[PDB]
């Protein structure tokens, strides 16, 4: 069993607390908790390849993709493991997450822990993206800026 | 070989970004940066157990320890795998880090990676006190106050 956690901060008024927890036997993850100070609408939520924050949401890289696919939503079977798809923000600004994951792990070298989660402006397309907006689909499903991250920590 | 990057934040003034490169072959950890703010002199310098900022600096929770060993120095037989000792604070506020460790991994199940990087207001003793300051010591060093703390995650 184990738990891990991301305060999600940035220069966009945007903030949050994401808990990630393992099943014993390592299973499943449960990602759940709540972001504040978005746009209402659906924001894409990655799991990204560094926890490098000297550049901000920047040096935390591309999606984590251990097995070098292309971008997809949670539910593909090709995707890269830091797909998360999109969180819903309300009227209020609020988005409640809640997520269950076969994929994401919080022990062994697949590990999301000391990697960046991190939330965005806009719509994942989920890699659905065509014509012209194809190749930057399949690389990061077009969600535009990275308002908040945070280091996956692990947490008590 | 692998690189690990903790980006010091906090209440007290005091910032910093500290490096962890581990050769290939993972014998040595090299652990670099600077740390500024601080008041001139000697600053305890710790990896905790948690990488949960949830709670400021507070969350980190005690010395990374998977060996349930007393507090030292890192020099130290026997001692928290976290206990790097104090960092030194110029008269500019400046402390200038550079520690090499067989003990610091960032590979493997002990691996610091998703940790918390802290450091501290006062000097650790490195587990040397006496008295009534024995009990404190050989748990924490003394160090005081939690000033700076970041997570340390993955960098390219
Ligand atoms: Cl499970
Ligand atoms: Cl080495
Ligand atoms: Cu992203
Ligand atoms: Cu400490
Ligand atoms: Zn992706
Ligand atoms: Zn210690």
């Amino acid at each position: 069993a184990r738990r891990a956690v991301a305060v999600l901060r940035g220069d966009a008024g945007v903030s949050g607390i994401i808990y990630f927890q393992q099943g014993s036997g390592g299973s499943i993850t449960t990602i759940s908790g709540s972001v504040s100070g978005l746009t209402p609408g659906l924001h894409g939520f990655h799991v990204h390849q560094y926890g490098d924050q000297t550049n901000g949401c920047t040096s935390a890289g591309d999606h984590y993709n251990p097995f070098g696919k292309t971008h997809g939503g949670p539910n593909d079977r090709i995707k890269h493991i830091g797909d998360l798809g999109n969180i819903v923000a309300g009227a209020n600004g609020v988005a409640e997450v809640y997520i269950n994951s076969y994929d994401i792990k919080l022990r062994g070298p697949l590990s999301v822990i000391g990697h960046s989660l991190v939330v965005h402006a806009n719509t994942d397309d989920l890699g659905q993206g065509t014509g012209n907006m194809r190749e930057e689909s399949l690389k990061t499903g077009n969600a535009g800026s990275r308002l908040a991250c945070g280091v996956i920590g692990i947490a008590a």
